[PDB]
């Protein structure tokens, strides 16, 4: 079976982030060094939360310079409804 074939060992597609990426999601409680892309939007959710980065009256808002997520991201700011700069960095920070 080809479905099968072209599937096997790229079912789950596990990526270890980078150095400082990996930082971040241990900050927020994670652990090891390989997770799913799923795992690491989770882990990046919570250390946003946990370090106090969103506006309490537009929530939306991530105020991210001065921080490490903002130097990754090279941005001061990003709104999570127009998270283009988010997607750049984890194809740039995500391995294989
Ligand atoms: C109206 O207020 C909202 C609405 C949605 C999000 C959000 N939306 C989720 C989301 C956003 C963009 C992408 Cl590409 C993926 C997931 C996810 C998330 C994941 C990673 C990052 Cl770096 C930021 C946010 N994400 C969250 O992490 N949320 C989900 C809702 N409530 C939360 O406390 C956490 C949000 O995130 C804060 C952390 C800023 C706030």
């Amino acid at each position: 079976d080809l479905e099968n074939l072209y599937f096997q060992g790229s079912q789950i597609n596990q990526v270890r982030p980078k150095l400082p990426l990996l930082k971040i999601l241990h900050a927020a409680g994670a652990q090891g060094e390989m997770f799913t892309v799923k795992e690491v939007m989770h882990y990046l959710g919570q250390y946003i939360m946990v370090k106090q980065l969103y506006d309490q009256q537009e929530q939306h808002m991530v105020y991210c310079g001065g921080d490490l997520l903002g130097e990754l991201l090279g941005r001061q700011s990003f709104s999570v409804k127009d998270p283009s700069p988010l997607y750049d960095m984890l194809r740039k920070n995500l391995v294989t």
